[PDB]
């Protein structure tokens, strides 16, 4: 959808947060 052509640029951002919520959980930075 157009609309959510450039709403995937939005959602794009949370590709981070799956990427960094394996991550940082393999680096059990917190407790």
């Amino acid at each position: 959808s157009w609309l959510s052509k450039t709403a995937k640029k939005l959602e794009n951002s949370a590709k981070k947060r799956i990427s960094e919520g394996i991550a940082i959980a393999i680096q059990g930075g917190p407790r």
